[PDB]
C-alpha cells in the first residue's frame, strides 16, 4: 500500500502513496505484466463528478466548505434533470492541467501547470473548429518561442453529436503509396491521406505536403480546410559539420500537436481536445526520420558519411543515428524554434518526479515511454524506477473516427 | 484465454497461450504496473505439487507422458518426499531443468541459445575447495580459448536452509572496487562492498583499476573461503579503437567471460542456491553499462575530451557521440582477439526470430521489454517495436539476498 521506488544510479528512494487513489485499470494482473502493450449513465456520472469536485475544492483549500457542498449540490441537481452537467471555467482549467499532470507517458510534465487552456465549448460548426484551431496554432507557435496549449471543444452528449478532429496531429506530412510499390512522404498517414482524397483534397503528391484538417462538428460529416501555410512554421534540416546534409532534402514542422485524444474530466468526455507543446529532439531525429516504417533515412545517410555498411558490428546505424539527431537539434536552435534534447528533458523530469513525490506523494510514470529511444542508459530516467497507474482527469485513446462515424 | 502481441514496425500479430501455465506472481495488479521495478525451508505440503508439475512437463517434453516410466517416477519421488522430505533429481531431469530455466528467463536476450547449454552437475560437491575446483573447470571449459561455450555448474540443493552452498561473488569474474579516503573510487564502484569483505576475509588487494577478485565460497552452510582463480584461466581483452590510436592509451580492458554467480535455480520445488552460469557478452553490457554508467567506470568525460567534442552544451550530443565510439571499440577489440561477443543489432534480431519460433512451437515466450531493449539505440533495434508479455514460468532463475546479509557466522 505504501510503495517505494529506487534510483539505481543515486540510491534516492521515494515513497509513492498517490497510487492509492488509482481510479482506472492498468492492463496488468499478478499473473501477467502488460507494461509494453501500446494500447490495452446517470448513476456512473455522479460519482465521477463528485470525485473530481472533491479534488478541485481540495486543491483550492476549500474542501468541505459551504461553497464546496453547494457546488456538489448543484451539479447533482443538474445531472438529475439534465443527465449531464457543465464545468465552471475554473474547473475546466484545473481539469485540463491535471489531465496533463497525470499523463504517465509524458516526459514534459515539469511544465504541467503553465498550460494555456482555450475554451471552445461554444463552437457549433466545423468552420468555427477551423477558426479555433488556427488561433491555437498561431498562439502556440508564437514565432518559434513555443507555448503549451489545449483547445477544448464541446463535451460528448449522447455520442451521436461528437466533436472530432480526424487528424492524429494538427500538423503532419501526407503519405502516398506508389504503383512503383514504395511510399512517398510519411507512411504513417497513408490511410488518412486517402480519406482526405476520397473526401476531396487536391493532394500535390510531394514528400512533405502538410495535410488538410478534417473536422467534425456535432456528429456531422467532417469537412476539409487547409491551415494557412503561413501559420505552419517549418525547419529545413542542416548539419553543423556535414555540408552535404542539406541536400538530403529534409524538413520538419515546429509544432507538435496531438489531436486524436479524448480528455476525461470528472465524468465528462471531450473527444476533440487538441493539445500541443514542443519537441524533444529524438521524437523527430530518432522516430520520424529513422523508424523503419517512417522516413527510414538511415541507409541513405550512412552512405553519405561513407561508413562501413558491410557488417552490423561497425555500428554504422548508431553513428548515423547520432548525426541525424545532432542535425535536428542544430537546425531548430539555429532557426530559433523551441526544441529540447533528451538529456536536458529527462533530467527535468527527474526534478519533476521528486517535486511530485514531495508535494503530491507520487507521480505516475511509464518507463517504457519515458526512456528516450536512443542512449537510454545515459539519461537518468533509465536508472529510475517508476510506478505506472491511471489517475483522473486523463487523456485517453479512442477509435479512429472512420471506423465509428455513421455517414 | 488467448493474448495477442503486435509488432508496430512489421505488423506481425502473435498469440500467447503459454501465459496460462504461469504460476508465480508479477508484482503488478489491475491498479499498478511494476514493470520497471528492479526486484519483486519449504514443507512436504507444498513440495509434491511442485514436483508433480515439473515431472509432467519433463515427461511431456520426452513424449512419455502417462508412461509406466512416468507413473513410477511420480510414485518414487512421492515416497521420497514424505520419507526424506525432499527428493533428488535424475541427471536428465537436472539437465532439462537447467535448460528450461534459461528458456524461461524473460530478461535474457540470449535465449535463442537455450538448448545448447552445457550443464555441470556438481551435486556431489561437499567443500569450498571442491567448489573452487568445479568453478575453475567451468571457467576453463566455457572460455574455450575465446571461442566461448554456454555452461552452468549446479551445486547441491538447499535442505534445511542451514546448509546452503553459495558463491558470494555476484559474477565469477569481476574487478575489485576500492573507495578512497578523498571520496573517489579506484576500479569498479559496483563491487566496493564485496571487495571490502574479501579484504576483511584475508585477500591482499593489489589496489589497481582492473584487479580480478578472489572467489569467495561457502559450502554446506560453512563460513566461506577465499581462492584466487588462476590468472592463466582468466581471459581478458585490451580495449582499442579501429581508427583512434589514443584509445588504447586510456588503459581499458575487460574480461571475456560473463558469469552470473548469485542467482537461485528453482526446479520442481528444489532450490539450488549456487548455480553459476555463463554465456558470452552482448557488446553493450560493457561499452554502455560497465564503462559509461555514472555509477561504474564512468569514462564518457575522458573519451569525449580526447575526441575534443563540444562538451559545453549537452545538445552537441557529445555524450551520445563518445558512447558510439566506445562501443565500436569494444566490438572491435573482442573480434580482433577472436573472443566471442555479439552486437546489439545482431542479438535483438536473433531474439525476435527466437521469439516468433517460441510462439509457433511453445505458444509463447515471456519477455521483459525493459530489460530486452538495449541501453543505446533502442528504437533502431527491432525489439523496441515489439510488444511483449512478461510473466513467470518455472523452472526459473530467481534473485536471492546477498549472503553477507543472511549468513550465520561460525567463527
Ligand atoms: C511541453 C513540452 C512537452 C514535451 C517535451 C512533451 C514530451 C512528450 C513525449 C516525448 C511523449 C511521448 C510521445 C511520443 O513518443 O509520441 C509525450 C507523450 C504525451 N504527452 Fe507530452 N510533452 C509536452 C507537452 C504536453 C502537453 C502540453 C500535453 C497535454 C496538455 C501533453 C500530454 C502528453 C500525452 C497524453 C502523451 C502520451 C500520448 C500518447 O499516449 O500517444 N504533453 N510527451
Ligand atoms: C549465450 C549468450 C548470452 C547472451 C548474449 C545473454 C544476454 C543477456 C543480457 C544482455 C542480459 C541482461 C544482462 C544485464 O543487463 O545484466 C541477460 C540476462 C540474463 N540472462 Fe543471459 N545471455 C546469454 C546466456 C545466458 C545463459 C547461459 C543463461 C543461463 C543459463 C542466461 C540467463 C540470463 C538471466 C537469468 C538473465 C537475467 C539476469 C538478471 O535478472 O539479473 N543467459 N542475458
Ligand atoms: F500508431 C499509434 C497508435 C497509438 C499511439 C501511437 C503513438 C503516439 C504518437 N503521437 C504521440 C505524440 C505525437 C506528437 N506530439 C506529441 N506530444 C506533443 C507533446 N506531448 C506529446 N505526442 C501510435
Ligand atoms: F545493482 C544491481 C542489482 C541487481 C541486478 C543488477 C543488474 C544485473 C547484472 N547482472 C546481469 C549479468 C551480468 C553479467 N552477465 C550476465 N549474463 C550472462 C548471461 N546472461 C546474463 N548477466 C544490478
Ligand atoms: C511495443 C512498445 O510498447 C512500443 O514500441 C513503444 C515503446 N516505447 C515508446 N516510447 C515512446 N516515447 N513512444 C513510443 O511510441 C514508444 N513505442
Ligand atoms: C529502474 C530500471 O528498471 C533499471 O534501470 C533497469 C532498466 N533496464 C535494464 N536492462 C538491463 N538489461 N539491465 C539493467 O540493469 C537494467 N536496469
Ligand atoms: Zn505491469
Amino acid at each position: 500500500r505504501f510503495l517505494k521506488v529506487k534510483n539505481w544510479e543515486t540510491d534516492v528512494v521515494l515513497t509513492d502513496t498517490l497510487h492509492l487513489k488509482s481510479t482506472l485499470e492498468t492492463g496488468c494482473t499478478e499473473h501477467i505484466c502488460m507494461g509494453s502493450i501500446m494500447l490495452p449513465t446517470k448513476d456512473q456520472l455522479f460519482p465521477l463528478a463528485k470525485e473530481f469536485l472533491d479534488q478541485y475544492y481540495s486543491s483550492i483549500k476549500r474542501f468541505g466548505s459551504k461553497a464546496h457542498m453547494d457546488r456538489l449540490e448543484e451539479v447533482n441537481k443538474e445531472i438529475e434533470s439534465t443527465s449531464t452537467y457543465q464545468l465552471k471555467d475554473t474547473e475546466l482549467i484545473y481539469g485540463a492541467k491535471h489531465a496533463w499532470r497525470n499523463a504517465s507517458r509524458c516526459v514534459g510534465r515539469i511544465q504541467w501547470s503553465k498550460l494555456q487552456v482555450f475554451d471552445a465549448r461554444d463552437c457549433t460548426t466545423a468552420h468555427g473548429m477551423f477558426n479555433y484551431i488556427c488561433n491555437h496554432v498561431k498562439y502556440a507557435t508564437n514565432k518559434g518561442n513555443l507555448r503549451s496549449a489545449i483547445t477544448i471543444f464541446p463535451q460528448r452528449t449522447d455520442g451521436k453529436h461528437d466533436f472530432r478532429v480526424w487528424n492524429s496531429q494538427l500538423i503532419r506530412y501526407a503519405g502516398y503509396k506508389q504503383p512503383d510499390g514504395s511510399t512517398l512522404g510519411d507512411p504513417a498517414n497513408v490511410q488518412f491521406t486517402e480519406i482526405c482524397i476520397q473526401q476531396g483534397w487536391k493532394a500535390p503528391r510531394g514528400r512533405f505536403d502538410v495535410l488538410p484538417l478534417l473536422l467534425q462538428a456535432n456528429g456531422n460529416d467532417p469537412e476539409l480546410f487547409q491551415i494557412p501555410p503561413e501559420l505552419v512554421l517549418e525547419v529545413p534540416i542542416r548539419h553543423p559539420k556535414f555540408d552535404w546534409f542539406k541536400d538530403l532534402g529534409l524538413k520538419w514542422y515546429g509544432l507538435p500537436a496531438v489531436s486524436n485524444m479524448l480528455l476525461e474530466i470528472g465524468g465528462l468526455e471531450f473527444s476533440a481536445c487538441p493539445f500541443s507543446g514542443w519537441y524533444m529532439g529524438t521524437e523527430i531525429g530518432v522516430r520520424d526520420y529513422c523508424d523503419n516504417s517512417r522516413y527510414n533515412i538511415l541507409e541513405e545517410v550512412a552512405k553519405k558519411m561513407d561508413l562501413d555498411m558491410r557488417k552490423t558490428s561497425s555500428l554504422w546505424k548508431d553513428q548515423a543515428l547520432v548525426e541525424i539527431n545532432i542535425a535536428v537539434l542544430y537546425s531548430f536552435q539555429s532557426d530559433k524554434v523551441t526544441i529540447v534534447d533528451h538529456h536536458s528533458a529527462t533530467e527535468s523530469f527527474i526534478k519533476h518526479m521528486e517535486n511530485e513525490y514531495r508535494c503530491r506523494g507520487g507521480c505516475p510514470a511509464d518507463w517504457v515511454w519515458i526512456v528516450p529511444p536512443m542512449s537510454g542508459s545515459i539519461t537518468p530516467v533509465f536508472h529510475q524506477e517508476m510506478l505506472n497507474y491511471r489517475l483522473t482527469p486523463s487523456f485517453e485513446y479512442q477509435p479512429d473516427p472512420w471506423n465509428t462515424h455513421v455517414w
